[PDB]
């Protein structure tokens, strides 16, 4: 575990983190897909061997001796809104249960289906809420990644609000 465990978020590549394990925004079939999955491809590509798997659940495959958690978040566009909110919860369950198998101290995590799955909303507020409520229990460092200015101030925001 970390000496003081904390949440800290960085705008920036995800397959630049500085963390012990990361965490993949993965589709279902384990396929190179877009956005950080790509970026999580380019880095990793070995790491996408048998890594298919259902929403709602995450797969943990080696690169090396480096864990990449493939997380599958639910597609809004294709989920009712009650739906999508219990399978993205789920995802992120499935991620705290293989952060603490692992024995990692660090983990670099991006917010599940804000992006192409987001079905055209901003979901950062529901996304990062479902990721304290997993997380919260763990003693991992966990570092957020994301990509928009505005976004990194409020998930700034919202982990200060609990200190
Ligand atoms: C943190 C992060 N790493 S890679 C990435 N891409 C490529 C998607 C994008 N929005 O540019 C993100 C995000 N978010
Ligand atoms: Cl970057
Ligand atoms: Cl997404
Ligand atoms: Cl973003």
């Amino acid at each position: 575990g970390a000496m003081a465990p904390s949440y800290r978020v960085k705008r920036m590549d995800i397959a630049k983190n500085d963390e012990e394990c990361v965490v993949n925004a993965a589709n279902p079939r384990g396929l190179p897909g877009d956005g950080v999955c790509k970026a999580v491809y380019k880095k990793w590509p070995e790491s996408f061997k048998n890594s298919a798997t259902p929403v709602g659940t995450a797969k943990t495959v080696m690169c090396g001796t480096y864990p990449v958690i493939h997380a599958v978040g639910p597609n809004f566009s294709n989920y009712t809104e009650s739906e999508g909110d219990r399978e993205l919860a789920a995802a992120y369950r499935e991620v705290a249960k293989e952060v603490t198998r692992l024995g990692v101290n660090s983990v670099a995590i991006p917010l599940l289906s804000t992006g192409v799955y987001s079905g055209g909303k901003d979901r950062l507020t529901q996304s990062l809420n479902h990721l304290f409520t997993a997380m919260d229990s763990t003693d991992a460092d966990v570092v957020i990644y994301c990509r928009d200015k505005e976004w990194e101030k409020k998930i700034s925001e919202a982990i200060q609000m609990r200190t």
